[PDB]
């Protein structure tokens, strides 16, 4: 058996995508602008944030032995220097929820969305970002920190610079004000458009320092609470490739989005690694490529191959311990999950069986959710939920999944201690 | 007694005064800003959105055999246009509890605090104000409405006119530009100042149309899911006197501020009547305490003769039931409380022996809360709150009242 007994198997959740009434964050703020990229609210998304213990006993009921979640900095600190002690109550119960259930908790600590009054002190260019970030951190240890698993930072920090190579971002600064998105964000922010930063569209060297020392002072502010306690960020590392006259530009992007990031990881105890497929280069940049195959719900191609080749990549620049944080599907056809499942967790066993340390498998996503600025179109979830009863209904990926996991587990007899 | 055998004893809330976390609201708005005259932000308050199931437990436990509570439009309807189903069962929950625990739930549908978003619109002097309330007072009817005992449309339509006539608030509209906190309000929302009226600042004609309105037309939505349902609104009336030289203040204030209020109370099932003491009018407008007795902790007369007065006052001008939704006492020493509390209580009765219809006796705090400007200092709850831990702790105001329900 290539998984080690203490291997996770998890699910992930993201606090905005899942938890409703996430009204302080910057992305409700994005929702509702006049010029907005984003096509519906969220709303109240699945309501995880009343429904985590029910959500919770079904995922570890399921076999899970993992949950990956955020904490909201929006809610924690809905102002600058006003700490919710009563927020910070409610994900100590989460975490409770967990341990009562068995599953030990990844907690991100940001999940892209921040408090909206961040945006006002440059957001994620602003100087002052990385210390408050690091304090929002030290306070949510000080209530909480006990219970956590495992910790991740910040959720993709290079997610922007894989879109910009779409791409779907990474104006100039000096440009921001002719999105319409941003010149209406600066306008009610108080502030010049130009200074609008949300973490997911910041893709500029400022940004780049900005969540870089935002890493390195919160692993510093976590580990001073417990020094025993593994930290590291996640990626968006897709397997990029090319075909001719794409090499060069392939070349750079697999530099600045994967390898740039991973020379960044190399002091950390893990790295947390989230693929979903292949992204291919030609002389015209962006390539959806050559066709067989997906037919994904978004009309990419269904590659779950790129996991095993991210993770190698991994392993090779940054040599530390790998978490698969983020791996699925989107698909109404739930038989297409499980294969890519199957394959996924074939790539995990392969990079195992050649010593490459891997220390989790985390599927994206726990329940069919807010996926960002497509809203609810998209389907990631392993578990259904009809969002106008909150009813919850596992998938067959979910059960297949969920029963790999606890058919990896020692089946012996209790002995004196 | 003369209390009949379904009179409601209770303690209030507020949502914004004990929830926490009303980050949406516009009063959590006004806290933040620079020139606010808030004294400190409301914060987690005393955490009752999460421990609310507790807090319930506990009041039914002391002998209350009602709760009054709001439901809070800022977690409703969070943007124009955007129910939350989630904040819906939420409340749907608190309801679900005070049944449980065998206590009449009494909701008031807005207390004060509204939706952010709402003050864009020009608040409660807009126009669309009262249709948009009546709609949000049908979705929550919508959600919840069979578990409501009674139902409070508007807390203190009419408070912040007995603030004018202590010269509080109440500028013309062209002149809360130059007020800070108004002027701040305004550049934070890109609309001009002279726009800005949260509901409890808001004394102007305009004001008193709107609120009106959206009184009658939020009752006309309550009655179309539950025309059982006995709805009224409720009145801040305090027992006005004179001294020699005061008199056309004192009428004036009486006439503006209650009478007029509790005419347009008429149609209404019941009017809920909130007194605490007395304001007195002199030849210099209002008078400061005598050297008479106590004093509250703000330093105004301890005088629980004011409620037989105001429920007097209440049936001679609406002459339709009366609730008495908030009445108690600001202070650190809790045997002042006791003692008012009784008083209180024995007006009540003597007005009920009288005939008049008093169908409650709802005491003004359950917590010791966030009082609005002044912030945590005022004490008027019957049950303590470290908020530092969340502890609850009974002053003997709460046992004395609870056990006086008991029988």
């Amino acid at each position: 058996n290539p998984f080690p007994q203490d291997f996770l198997w998890g699910v992930a959740t993201a606090g905005h995508q899942v938890e409703g009434n996430n009204v302080n964050s910057d992305v409700w703020f994005l929702e509702h602008l006049p010029g907005t990229i984003f096509a519906e609210p969220s709303g109240d998304a699945v309501d995880h944030y009343h429904r985590y213990r029910e959500d919770i006993a079904l995922i570890a009921g399921l076999g899970f032995t993992s949950y990956r979640f955020s904490v909201e900095w929006a809610r924690i600190e809905p102002e600058e220097g006003h700490f919710s002690v009563a927020a910070l109550d409610h994900y100590k119960r989460v975490l409770e929820a967990c341990r009562e259930h068995g599953l030990t908790p990844v907690v991100t600590f940001h999940h892209f969305a921040s408090p909206l009054w961040l945006l006002r002190s440059g957001g994620w260019e602003g100087e002052r970002t990385p210390e408050l970030f690091a304090r929002y951190c030290g306070r949510v240890m000080a209530h909480l920190g006990d219970l956590i698993g495992v910790a991740c930072t910040l959720n993709e920090p290079n997610l922007p610079w894989l879109l910009e190579s779409f791409g779907i971002g990474g104006e100039a600064p000096e440009n921001r004000g002719k999105v319409p998105m941003w010149a209406a964000a600066a306008q009610r922010l108080g502030v010049d458009a130009s200074t609008v930063a949300p973490f997911q569209f910041c893709s500029t060297e400022a940004g780049f320092n900005v969540k870089l020392a935002a890493h390195k002072a919160a692993t510093e502010a976590i580990k001073a609470h417990r020094p025993d306690l593994r930290v590291g960020w996640t990626l968006a590392n897709s397997d990029i490739q090319s075909v001719p006259g794409g090499e060069e530009i392939a070349a750079q992007v697999r530099r600045d989005v994967n390898e740039r990031f991973l020379e960044a990881s190399r002091g950390d105890d893990f790295v947390g690694i989230q693929t979903y497929g292949r992204t291919v280069y030609g002389p015209d940049g962006h390539a959806p490529a050559p066709e067989g195959v997906a037919v994904n719900q978004m009309g990419e191609e269904i590659y779950p191959q790129a996991l095993e080749a991210t993770i190698r990549e991994a392993w090779r620049v940054a040599g530390i311990p790998v978490m698969v944080t983020e791996n699925g599907l989107a698909t109404e056809d739930d038989t297409q999950r499980v294969a890519y499942l199957r394959t996924a967790v074939d790539g995990v066993a392969s990079c195992l069986a050649d010593g490459i340390d891997v220390r989790g498998y985390i599927a994206w996503t726990a329940f069919d959710n807010f996926e960002w600025i497509f809203g609810y179109g998209p389907k990631f979830g392993l578990i259904a939920v009809d969002r106008s009863t909150q009813e919850r209904t596992p998938k067959e990926s979910a059960r297949w999944l969920g029963n790999f996991a606890r058919q990896q587990a020692p089946a012996e007899a209790p002995q004196p201690a």
